[PDB]
């Protein structure tokens, strides 16, 4: 299982309900978190096991609250950040910069949703970050930005 550590989940963590789109949390939140497009932009998770394959998808709808709104137009996901293969348990932290994506409606002041996608064994387990996209965001915090090693 895993919890973001920023940008912060639309709701408190449950395990059980990881199961669910978003993590149950379906509706949209208008509680955003400020996220920078000028390359400075991360996305740190905390996983309690590893391995684990982990991604995630995106949304540019303000009030995305099913699957379709984060599919492109020709029907597949919307993939923010390319699926990979951790080893370490604890933290994991990836660069994330939303302007090298290929989508019309990244821009400062744009609203999006991020999907943390991860499999590690006991489901397919989803958490939900709603952000606005910023040109630069000042005092963000990066220390939460490590990845873990044994
Ligand atoms: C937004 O508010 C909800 C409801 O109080 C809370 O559960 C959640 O942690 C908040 N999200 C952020 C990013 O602060
Ligand atoms: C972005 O989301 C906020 C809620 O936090 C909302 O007030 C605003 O209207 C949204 N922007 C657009 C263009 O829908
Ligand atoms: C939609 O996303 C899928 C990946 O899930 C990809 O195969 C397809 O090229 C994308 N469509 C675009 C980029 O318009
Ligand atoms: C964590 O590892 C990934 C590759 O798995 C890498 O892209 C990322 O930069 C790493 N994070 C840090 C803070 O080193
Ligand atoms: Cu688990």
């Amino acid at each position: 299982h895993f919890q973001l550590q920023w940008p912060g989940a639309r709701g408190a963590f449950v395990a059980n309900d990881e199961v669910y789109f978003c993590g149950a949390h379906n509706n949209v939140t208008t509680n955003r978190t400020d996220f920078p497009l000028d390359g400075s932009g991360f996305v740190s998770i905390k996983s309690g096991h590893a391995p684990y394959t982990v991604g995630a998808i995106i949304s540019l709808e303000t009030d995305a609250d099913a699957w379709e709104d984060f599919k492109n137009s020709s029907g597949g996901d919307q993939i923010a950040i390319a699926y990979r293969q951790v080893d370490n348990s604890g933290t994991y932290c990836v660069p994330f910069n939303p302007s090298s994506l290929n989508i019309a409606g990244i821009q400062d002041g744009a609203n999006a949703t991020i999907q943390v996608v991860y499999t590690g064994g006991d489901g397919n387990l989803y958490q939900c970050a709603d952000v606005t996209f910023r040109t630069t965001v000042a005092n963000l915090n990066s220390s939460v930005c490590t990845n873990s090693t044994h």
